[PDB]
């Protein structure tokens, strides 16, 4: 039943709705990505505004105080470097709903021309049969 | 609330929709149109073959085929006009509909392009807050 131009424009919208999908599922992504980036440095700087004791007896603070924070630091460079990378998958995914929203908006105009060729097409087939035989 | 395409795009959608009916309006006249002509010059062949007796006594039938199908003819030459008048408004119909659909297509890639450039100015504003901040 399909014809040439529904089949290949059911594809691209099919592709659309896909690329939609993968659009949405990208940027849900990233915005997790950066409240997680974001909790971490707060946490970071809340450890920081606080470490306002003693001298050698508080040594073990000045310890904990450093070995903590470096293991922080590590945190927050691996999801930085993560929100990176679900940046760059947003700005791929982006791309690709946007030249397949095109592709289909072209199956779209074609269609509108066959809606228009058949409708030109029935008019004369309907009353070239009584127009000459008058 | 409305905003800058969505409202030339909701304009655009209700001439796009108004064409439509006015394409079916005339399609409908146009199909009247011919299905009025094709009975008039049905009731005339049926007329015609049927014209097969006396001489001066079936004079009066000479007289009353003469009138009838002058009558007729005439009424045929209007609905054969009519009929060329109904065509010519399918393909103006046809004619607006077509760029006006092509219109709103155009307002759509704006809008798509829009939806692109929202997402990515939210991507860039919900991290550049705790991007440079590390
Ligand atoms: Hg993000
Ligand atoms: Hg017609």
């Amino acid at each position: 039943q399909h014809g040439a131009l529904e089949t290949l424009k059911d594809l691209a919208e099919k592709e659309v709705d896909d690329a939609a999908r993968l659009l949405g599922e990208m940027r849900r992504g990233c915005q997790q990505a950066e409240e997680q980036l974001k909790m971490l440095i707060d946490y970071q700087n809340e450890y920081r505004s606080n470490l306002n004791m003693g001298n050698g007896i508080a040594s073990n603070r000045w310890i904990n105080y450093q070995q903590f924070i470096q293991t922080l630091e590590k945190a927050i460079e691996q999801h930085r470097l993560q929100l990176t990378q679900w940046t760059q998958k947003v700005d791929l995914a982006l791309k690709s709903w946007r030249e397949k929203k095109q592709r289909l908006q072209a199956w779209q105009t074609l269609q509108d021309r066959q809606t228009a060729a058949a409708l030109l097409a029935e008019n004369r087939m309907d009353q070239k049969k009584m127009d000459e035989f008058a």
